[PDB]
């Protein structure tokens, strides 16, 4: 091998399709036992075959369309819509739409711009403390290269004018937008046919759909004031406790007694549910609407709380040693939590490490909330292992 | 805020310094119980405050050196050097030194591409099944960049030169490289200062040159045949079980018995160690001489075997349900593994995420090992907790 053959460069476009697992996560099949919303049985934790990578390339536009919440807060829907038949995903938004304008330094339609060249973002200035989703400017870009086909639509009265441009071909060929008068209700709807090739795949399956379809579940618990429709029908979940009400209304420790089940929303920014978990730690966590799916320092936040506070009401009944870990191995905890300026590891944002000190608010947890979680089965399962 | 203000976009160069995160990890301190090695006590476990993206820049140039072992496996040798007074830190490595040449294609020096222009690599062809941590063609350049000052050396007999250049302000500022008549041993030496000031730091404290000084260790005990200085003196450590030593040797049980530790050498891929945890789950491990700090599939993978079959041993004796997690709360594994190709979820590459199938290799744990496991205490405290 000569030198040009062993030592080589790489455009940014040609990195993404070379090294997709940083950008994306892997494109290979994973089975990991977790929660997906089936057709045959709703919500329910199993085993589930799927591509990371796809996954991901549909949650950076739900996440997207969730970000609106934060540029027009009168927005109030989201609508998804997977056809497996046909490979088109289309994810709908209404609140304000974007700017169908030439961008004066770009020289291109703000929306061309955005959707399809790599490090666009209205997320750049930190000096505005959102709690946005959107950190890096390329979320919308990486889905536009892992489609065949993507289109995004978008309606600005502001502008009066409509924008509708498609790419193909996995970001590498598109055509003039279409630009019309518009006048009406604002909205942006994304609609893609993911490049299954590139995840070795020959069609939309029952788990990724299931999965898709428990992240529309997830937003309607956790995007304040949208409503979230899938396929048609509007999701029943009003909140993030009726979202928590589809884990464990149903369920029963293993002495056949309900799970208790204690909440606090302890400010706009911070709403907590706890019950007890009898296989180890366990935590459902959301950053701005993103599924903080290896948690991060948002989870160690709330956790610590609970387990110091718990650790003294064990230790007010053991005259030996509780540690922290035993009693977080009996913790089961949900949070919805919205942070300014949100720092993750990855792109994929499955673990957010931005320090309390930077979250923008606190969620200190009420002795009312401590008090009742002292009578959700932590402390007694601890108890009795006092006995060992 | 107009359009303009709005929608921004950035260069590569400029991403990487707004947002460090994905890049290097947090440029935030970081408080974390972990193993450092400590001029007063040596290897230790204790709460440690640090910088990570500092720990990864240092970590870059740390496995680039060991890289070069898959490049030249005649390399002998890794000297480390850290000054805190003077803020300079030097990876020396024998070996190979890097073609001093121009490359026909880029026109520019060798060296000079791959330590100063983004997206450059000896490892993109993936044809090519290598064991080097190397994947992505940014290690380099990071700490490049989050450097006010850094220098690469190199000779290469086979191109009869040696080539000296320096960078300063964040890979901003460079002069002519140095080219000089060589003919002797090659080597590579990158020496840096760290630019603190992106860290929020004041100078190289103990802590963060504890958690260096440790990963010299690491290396001398994952990088098979190299040998390790720091600051002039050679590492004591001569293999992957004496490196393990370091952490159990010396240990007790709760219960004043010193741990059992077992180890077996699979092949010259898979080199396993496993002990009693008493405080949950534990692991040490390395993928290509990087420490995989959040696990992954290869952690997994040899687990599962051990715990399958600490399962069946258990179950010949309890005539209730002993779950997964439970065996694993008590297990403490130490992993040496070289996988071919590996994936990972970010640039700082803690959790490894290739599928075992596409490791290159296997680890079949033999029966003797199995046995072995049966007997280090695992099997005793989980039989004893099925009297409650
Ligand atoms: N549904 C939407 N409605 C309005 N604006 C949108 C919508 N989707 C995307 N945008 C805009 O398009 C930009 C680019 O999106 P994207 O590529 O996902 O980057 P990002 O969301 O800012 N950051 P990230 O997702 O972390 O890479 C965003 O910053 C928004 O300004
Ligand atoms: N000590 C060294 N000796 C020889 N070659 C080296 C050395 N350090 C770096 N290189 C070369 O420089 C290239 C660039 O290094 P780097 O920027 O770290 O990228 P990488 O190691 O290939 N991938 P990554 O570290 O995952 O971003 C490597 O691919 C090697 O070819
Ligand atoms: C590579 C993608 C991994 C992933 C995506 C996802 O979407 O979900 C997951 C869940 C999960 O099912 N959920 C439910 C609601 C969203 C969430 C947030 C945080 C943690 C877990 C979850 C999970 O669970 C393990 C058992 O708990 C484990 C992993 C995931
Ligand atoms: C953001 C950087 C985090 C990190 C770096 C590091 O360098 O180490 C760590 C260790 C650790 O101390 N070690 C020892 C040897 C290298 C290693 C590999 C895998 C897991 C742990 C470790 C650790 O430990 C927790 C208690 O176990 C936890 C974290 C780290
Ligand atoms: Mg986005
Ligand atoms: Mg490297």
């Amino acid at each position: 091998a000569s030198v040009e053959r062993v030592y080589q460069k790489k455009t940014q476009l040609e990195h993404i399709l070379l090294r997709p697992d940083t950008y994306i996560g892997s494109v290979e099949p994973l089975t990991q036992f977790m929660w997906v919303y089936d057709e045959d049985v709703g919500m329910n934790c199993r085993e589930v075959t799927f591509v990371p990578g796809l996954y991901k390339i549909f949650d950076e536009i739900l996440v997207n369309a969730a970000d609106n919440k934060q540029r027009d807060k009168n927005m109030t829907c989201i609508k998804v819509s997977i056809d497996p038949e046909s490979n088109i995903i289309s994810i709908w938004n209404n609140g304000k739409g974007i700017p169908v304008v030439e961008h004066k330094v770009e020289k291109v339609y703000v929306p061309a711009l955005i959707f399809g060249q790599l490090l666009t973002s209205s997320n750049y200035d930190d000096d505005e403390k959102k709690v946005t989703g959107g950190r890096n400017g390329y979320g919308a870009k990486l889905c536009n290269i892992f489609s065949t086909k993507f289109t995004v639509e978008t309606a600005c009265k502001e502008y009066k004018h409509s924008f509708k441009q498609t790419w193909m071909n996995n970001m590498m060929k598109t055509s003039e937008a279409k630009i019309k008068h518009f006048d009406g209700e604002d909205y942006t709807c994304i609609t893609f046919q993911p490049d299954l090739s590139k995840f070795k795949m020959e069609k939309l399956d029952k788990d990724i759909v299931a999965l898709m379809t428990r992240r529309a579940y997830d937003l309607a618990g956790s995007c304040r004031g949208v409503k979230v429709m899938f396929n048609g029908k509007k999701l029943p979940v009003n909140g993030f406790r009726s979202y928590v009400d589809l884990y464990v209304k149903d369920k029963l420790d293993e002495t056949g007694v309900a799970l208790k089940v204690i909440h606090e929303l302890a400010n706009e920014r911070w709403d907590v549910c706890l019950t007890l978990s009898e296989k180890g730690f366990q935590q459902i966590s959301f950053v701005n609407s993103i599924a903080t799916t290896k948690g991060g320092r948002h989870v160690d936040y709330v956790v610590d709380q609970v387990v110091g506070k718990l650790i003294e009401v064990v230790k007010k009944k053991n005259k030996v040693s509780v540690k922290p870990f035993q009693v977080k191995n009996h913790i089961w905890v949900f949070i919805n939590c919205l942070i300014e300026n949100p720092t993750f590891d990855s792109q994929t944002k499955e673990n957010m490490t931005l320090q309390p000190k930077s979250f923008g608010s606190k969620c200190q947890l009420s002795e009312k909330f401590f008090k009742a979680a002292s009578n959700c089965g932590i402390v007694e399962s601890i108890l009795n292992w006092v006995k060992f």
